[PDB]
């Protein structure tokens, strides 16, 4: 029987036993009888009718109409008539890109955004800073451009890699995303992930090293900013003010994953600061660091987000954290509920799209394989009902880019698993099935070829070649 191939699967589809050979939009109304994020699309032999509860629902309805037009373009016999009534399961449906590890030019970001909007993603998270590069310009700190935005090579390849966005480019990105229903979330990791910052501004750190260079390999850095130094707090105030100007979401992801604190332990300034504050250890110092940063953000009307660490203690009720450790999803759901935290599911078992998608593709000596079928197994609530897991805001898939040097590589690992993530964030469990998703994705190969000039076919051997190992 003839059906639609819309991804994500709509919450309700009622097909009729007639065929439509045109999708001309005959009516387009806003009505109070639909939620602001909801739409109803009626496909008739004469054309389509769209009703929506608000601008957001209208964006989604037009995205569904776009997919139906692609299907009809491939089906000259027509597509079924029917009524689609639709609204998302979760309000947060996100992808993260990592320009700190490999810079993503503006044009390439635009293509990435168009593709994620096709699948009704509504959050774009930018990992802007890390050991391997710093991509956010900050007035008054020119060495961020001249030093921190450049590295000499990647993994011994002898090829320099550099880049930094302009403020104007980032405001363009924000407007481009907004027009496509997407909010943009910056991430500035602190106090660690800061080898590039140290290369530019060694005076911000407990043990300044003028010979420090921007990192060209993966691994953990012990270089933490020294919370006793006034230049650090002036710098981060400047950072947060730039983010306030550029990013209207007002959300600032601070990282927050466990950092090595050996250098704080040894720092003569931090040692005496801990003694004055009767702090027992460097974890108490970390709690104080994040309380101070959260206060700076609050003075700005901004709110922090974190990669969840169950035993961190740096969170205040109402904040939002990301669940990411394998095997910890259900525990994190329970713990955040008890702690009054909101939770975004980014479990690396399902959502870390830097991992290879077919067994035998490059795993860089450590990555597990996450197939499309495994990815589609994701239920963000892990079996818990809406009344017990209402603090779960949605789903988020990071495409970490240590080993993804350009858009071609990035999209190879992001898609088609991002389509599965989109359906996990949008579609109620009652309309989800691997067999239906697999059928639709088969059709989407042609849809994406025609609309984006991009090939989503995946075989063990057709990943683009790498220069490393
Ligand atoms: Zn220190």
């Amino acid at each position: 029987t003839a059906q639609y191939s819309i991804i994500p699967e709509p919450s309700r589809t009622e097909l009729r036993q007639e065929t439509a050979k045109t999708l001309q939009l005959l009516s387009d109304q806003e009505v109070p009888t639909l939620e602001t994020d909801a739409y109803r699309l009626t496909v008739t032999p004469q054309g389509a009718h769209l009703a929506s509860g608000g601008r957001e629902g209208r964006i989604y309805g037009l995205a569904t109409l776009r997919q139906l037009r692609d299907q009809l373009a491939g089906q000259p016999e027509g597509i079924p008539c029917g009524v689609i009534t639709d609204k998302p399961r979760y309000p947060w449906r996100g992808l993260m890109v990592d320009p700190a590890r490999h810079f993503i030019p503006a044009a390439d970001l635009k293509k990435f955004v168009d593709m994620m909007a096709y699948y009704k993603f509504n959050r774009l998270h930018l990992h802007l800073t890390d050991n391997q590069g710093w991509r956010l310009p900050v007035p008054g700190y020119p060495k961020l451009k001249s030093v921190a935005s450049r590295r000499e090579e990647s993994f011994g390849d002898g090829i320099p890699h550099e880049g930094m966005y302009t403020k104007q480019e980032l405001k363009e990105l924000v407007a481009y995303c907004a027009a496509r229903g997407i909010d943009v979330i910056p991430e500035i990791d602190m106090p660690g992930h800061n080898q590039a910052l140290h290369a530019a501004y060694p005076e911000f750190f407990c043990f300044p090293k003028p010979d420090m260079n921007v990192r060209t390999t993966a691994g953990n850095s012990k270089e933490l900013v020294c919370p006793q130094k006034p230049e650090v707090w002036k710098f981060y105030a400047s950072v947060f003010n730039e983010l306030k100007d550029i990013f209207p979401s007002g959300i600032v992801h601070l990282g927050g994953d466990e950092a090595p604190t050996e250098l704080w332990e040894k720092c003569p300034l931090c040692r005496e600061a801990r003694t004055r504050a009767a702090m027992k250890d460097e974890q108490e110092q970390m709690k104080a660091f994040f309380a101070k940063t959260a206060a700076l953000l609050a003075k700005n009307g901004q709110t922090p987000q974190f990669w969840y660490e169950g035993n961190a203690g740096i969170y205040h009720p109402g904040e939002t954290v990301y669940a990411w450790r394998q095997g910890q999803a259900l525990q994190s759901i329970e713990k955040t509920k008890k702690a009054g935290l909101n939770l975004i599911m980014a479990s690396s078992e399902y959502c870390y799209l830097d991992f290879p998608q077919i067994q035998g593709q490059r795993n860089w000596g450590w990555m597990k394989t996450t197939t499309l079928q495994k990815c589609y197994d994701l239920d963000p609530a892990f079996g818990k009902p809406e009344k017990e897991a209402g603090h779960i805001r949605g789903v988020h898939a990071p495409v970490w880019a240590e080993r993804l040097p350009d858009l071609n590589h990035l999209l190879y690992r992001a898609y088609p698993r991002a389509c599965a993530i989109a359906e996990a964030g949008w579609s109620p469990m009652g309309v989800r099935s691997w067999e239906n998703f697999r059928r639709k994705l088969a059709d989407h190969r042609q849809f994406i070829l025609k609309r984006f000039n991009y090939d989503m076919e995946r075989t063990q051997g057709n990943e683009p070649a790498f220069r490393w190992e």
